[PDB]
């Protein structure tokens, strides 16, 4: 085994502990980890901040952004796989597009899915972000850092 490098594509608008989860449970098994923003509720800089405040207890995981085909960034770092997160709400027809589409742009790179533990695999950031505007207790699905910024902009 080679130096190894995932990525971790998404919006991260924001990040939720949903997301977290998979970083998470990604790191010790890649050397290293990037957690890209790709293609919005919060800015790019604001997320990318968001998503480096929620991630500074791993040390191999890094922030970058990317404009473009995730597959191309992939090709530029050196990463030969994409971590992605399978859910119970989970869009299964748009994974196999988004994938398929992947993988014939470059087979060299290949996506990877984790399933959600139960207790993330059913949230997305719209719906949080949806309570969150309500001003409900959101503790449950984004770390503090979001929860921070959430109740900042809803406030
Ligand atoms: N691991 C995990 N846990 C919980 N939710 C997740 C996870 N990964 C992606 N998502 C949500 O799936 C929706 C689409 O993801 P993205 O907007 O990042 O697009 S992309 O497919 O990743 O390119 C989007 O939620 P929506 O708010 O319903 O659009 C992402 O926040």
């Amino acid at each position: 085994m080679e130096h190894t490098i995932a990525v971790i594509p998404g919006s991260f608008d924001p990040i939720t502990y949903g997301h977290l989860d998979i970083i998470e449970r990604s790191t010790d098994r890649f050397d290293e980890i990037h957690v890209c923003v790709l293609k919005g509720t919060f800015s790019l800089e604001e997320r990318m901040d968001l998503i480096e405040q929620s991630v500074k207890h791993l040390p191999n995981v890094k922030v970058h952004q990317f404009s473009g085909l995730l597959v191309d960034y992939c090709e530029q770092v050196g990463a030969k796989t994409i971590i992605r997160g399978l859910r119970a709400v989970s869009d299964f027809e748009y994974e196999l597009r988004l994938t398929s589409m992947n993988k014939k742009l470059n087979n060299e790179i290949e996506t990877l899915y984790m399933m959600s533990s139960t207790n993330y695999s059913f949230i997305s950031s719209s719906i949080v972000k949806e309570v969150a505007a309500y001003r409900a207790d959101i503790s449950e699905f984004v770390p503090p850092y979001v929860e921070k910024a959430l109740k900042k902009k809803f406030k």
